[PDB]
């Protein structure tokens, strides 16, 4: 009953406009990392968390919301801005979110407020 973290992508983010995102920590069974998740289809951060923590359980992973905020993806100008907070989880450490994002989008100019 071994869960593989190398299979869960660190960043899974939409690609066009402004959307709420969350920084979540997945926990493997006795092993741990943080992941970026943000979608345009969610009115609230809890919605993203529900959906994602749900998928994680199917991979044998435990979830914890370490905060949230917003991502401004400007696919055109190759820019991704990370800022704000989530009212249900508080602010996320956007520095970590941008670390993983910039790693996935090197050609992009990533920043956080």
């Amino acid at each position: 009953a071994v869960a593989d973290l190398a299979l869960i992508p660190d960043v899974d983010i939409d690609s066009d406009g402004v959307f709420k995102y969350v920084l979540i920590r997945v926990h493997s069974a006795p092993e741990s990392k943080e992941i970026v998740r943000g979608y345009k289809w969610a009115e609230y951060h809890a919605d993203i968390y529900d959906k994602v923590s749900g998928d994680m359980q199917k991979q044998g992973c435990d979830c914890e919301c370490l905060g949230g905020g917003r991502i401004s993806h400007q696919s055109q100008d190759k820019k991704i801005h990370v800022y704000g907070y989530s009212m249900a989880y508080g602010p996320a450490q956007h520095a970590i979110s941008t670390e993983k994002i910039k790693a996935k989008y090197p050609d992009y100019e990533v920043t956080w407020a």
